[PDB]
């Protein structure tokens, strides 16, 4: 099993729908088009995710104020979390190219949501950490996610028209998400 | 000659976020002062294309019901004197992204146009009588298209492939700042 990776069996429902995603994914013009893509670039990350999540937590773990997120309150990072978080990140990658993207997938993002904030950071790997994620973050980090995973959607030899698409789908997926994963920081009716 | 609704610089609140927030967050989305030479550069390429900019911008928008719904009177038809006066402001937007130092003033009004998409200061500057708040959910996602929008006008005026790339990812880190930014008003106090 991956310790935490509790997909298809979240404790609550999304407060959001399927129509309410139809026109999210309008929002940030995702199409079927964007479904065949974001499925290849499973298919060519998949086997460089050692790599990858090399690399995130490189990102992560030179900036103070990020790795932060991830320390005890003696201020040291706590490398079981880092760890542990890891492995939800690595099948995470392969989720967001590989799952449909209905109910369980929303029950999951709301859920990951949850995990970020407040409401449910810390209670996954039963750690002791700093409380919250400030949302501000979040949604930055969309740009580090996509510059991340660009350089290795070349990898496999894909033509670059394939991987510019490949790049655009995983950049709106990750808009997609972060984008529900507000959901538990905003005032409430203001979603 | 002055932008109806256009306040930079003059605003009637400080920025809840510093100087020191905003470092941070530019380190979170990459942002270094070599994106600082590469939007001035998308400013010089975007500025004489605004109108094709913003027609285009319009026709995203007006593309989807639940999207030009937050320009709407109450009987559902869109607010032209709004759309109007919002299309002024938008094609400043774009001069200021490229142009303005990222400064405190810039800070201030960055709180003033998340304010206008939240509730508390939606449809205010234009007198308009509209939908009262844009749901945050969009905001975030329009960081997808705005970026859309702007790629195939930064090749027109013949930048390489490579000089392209910089310019919109640039563009990229900067909508993406500025969204996160936005989102303050639309936050439980305390988490963002
Ligand atoms: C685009 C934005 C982000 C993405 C795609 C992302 C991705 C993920 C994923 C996939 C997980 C595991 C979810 C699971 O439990 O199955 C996770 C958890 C976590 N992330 Fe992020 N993340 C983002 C933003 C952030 C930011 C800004 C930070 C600050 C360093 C951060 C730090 C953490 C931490 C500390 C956890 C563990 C939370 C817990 O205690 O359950 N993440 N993230
Ligand atoms: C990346 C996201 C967005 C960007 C960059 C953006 C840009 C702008 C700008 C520059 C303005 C004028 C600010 C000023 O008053 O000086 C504005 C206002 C406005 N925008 Fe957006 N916007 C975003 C998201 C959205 C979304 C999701 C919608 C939904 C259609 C929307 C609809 C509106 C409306 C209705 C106003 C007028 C608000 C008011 O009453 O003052 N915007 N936007
Ligand atoms: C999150 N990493
Ligand atoms: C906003 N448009």
């Amino acid at each position: 099993k991956i310790p935490g990776y509790t997909y298809g069996e979240t404790e609550n429902r999304a407060p959001f729908n399927l129509e309410d995603l139809k026109l999210l994914k309008e929002a940030v013009m995702f199409t079927a088009e964007d479904e065949e893509y974001i499925q290849k670039a499973g298919e060519v990350l998949e086997d460089q995710v050692e790599e990858i999540l090399d690399t995130w937590a490189g990102f992560v773990g030179s900036h103070p104020h990020l790795l932060y997120y991830f320390t005890s309150p003696d201020g040291t990072p706590n490398e079981k979390y880092l760890a542990a978080v890891r492995k939800r990140f690595s099948r995470w990658i392969l989720d967001t190219s590989n799952r449909s993207y209905d109910q369980a997938w929303l029950d999951y993002q709301y859920e990951i949501g949850l995990r970020h904030h407040r409401t449910k950071k810390n209670q996954t790997d039963n750690v002791e950490s700093v409380p919250n994620i400030g949302y501000r973050y979040l949604v930055a980090f969309i740009y580090p996610i996509t510059a991340t995973m660009k350089p290795f959607l070349a990898r496999k030899g894909h033509t670059p028209e394939e991987v510019e698409k490949m790049y655009q789908a995983w950049f709106k997926a990750t808009t997609l998400q972060v984008a529900l994963w507000s959901y538990p920081y905003v005032k409430y009716g203001d979603f």
